[PDB]
């Protein structure tokens, strides 16, 4: 299944860096043979010393599985000193940019986005993957199209982080469900639920649906968010429980244009 390369540059022309990490870089690459674009995750094998085999076994599972709402793993190249995970390039644009650029945006739009994220995350959890890094930067549109799905653009083999992680307590898949709750909060008002003391507010899950920003938001949406942004990970909704909530599965999401306020808050609260 793994392709071998003496030099990855025989296969790909590398262009702009999309993301950097601990001994991992995602770069825009053109396949020389075809002209097709990809997002290539470049990993030094030295950084995988001890776990190489386990990570390869897990890559070997995921290369066979495409989720509608997750970046596809298209190929894996092995050079003498690197692994290259050739990922689907998700090119439709960024999450907050779309909302700001739209003239019209409703709770049903936010609910449609969260439903897709819950589907993707439920799948990762079944495969034994805790994402741990769910935030708007990892959510990109497939296409510039009106009807484009959203996709988790990247995953690994403070304001978005669960209280139990900040508490240095044991944590589980539930940390992702907290992050989806925080993203849902921002999608409905345009600002983060925690900011200052900040650490203490997250630790105590101290947030509010403050006026006027939350006045025209449904009680159902507020209840949905309360069930995900729940301090106790045992009490917190799973992805499965969230996907059954009427705001996702039913018809409680409102059809009021809340674009003006959400777009103003996104512009004011982010760089
Ligand atoms: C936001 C910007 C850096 C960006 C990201 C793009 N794609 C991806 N980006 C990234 N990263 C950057 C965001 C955070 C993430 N952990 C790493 N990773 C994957 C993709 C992808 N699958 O296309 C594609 C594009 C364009 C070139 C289509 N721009």
């Amino acid at each position: 299944w793994k392709k071998q390369a003496e030099d990855i540059k025989k296969i790909f022309e590398f262009k702009e860096t999309l993301g950097t990490g601990a001994f991992s870089e995602v770069v825009l690459a053109e396949e020389k043979a075809t002209g097709k674009l990809f997002a290539v995750k470049c990993i030094p094998k030295k950084a995988l010393k001890g776990k190489e085999s386990s990570i390869e076994n897990e890559i070997a599972v995921l290369r066979k599985i495409k989720h509608e709402n997750i970046v596809a793993l298209e190929d894996i190249y092995e050079s003498p000193n690197h692994l290259y995970l050739v990922m689907q390039l998700v090119s439709g644009g960024e999450l907050f940019d779309r909302i700001v650029e739209k003239g019209f945006y409703t709770e049903k739009d936010a609910s449609t986005l969260i439903r897709q994220v819950l589907d993707a995350v439920y799948y990762l959890h079944r495969m034994g993957i805790v994402h741990r890094d769910l935030k708007p930067e990892n959510l990109l549109y497939y296409s510039q199209d009106e009807e484009s799905k959203i996709m988790i653009s990247d995953f690994g083999l403070p304001g978005y982080v669960a209280p139990e992680v900040l508490a240095q307590k044991p944590y589980s898949k539930a940390v992702d469900c907290w992050s989806i709750g925080v993203i849902a909060y921002i999608l409905l008002c345009g600002y983060p639920p925690f900011y200052d003391k900040l650490f203490e507010q997250i630790l105590k899950a101290e947030y509010e649906f403050d006026s006027p920003y939350w006045d025209d938001i449904s009680d159902s949406a507020k209840d949905f968010i309360r069930n995900l942004m729940e301090k106790d990970p045992n009490k917190r909704y799973t992805c499965e429980q969230a996907a059954r909530h009427p705001w996702i599965a039913g018809d409680t999401a409102l059809n009021k244009n809340i674009h003006e306020s959400v777009s103003a808050q996104i512009r004011k609260n982010f760089a």
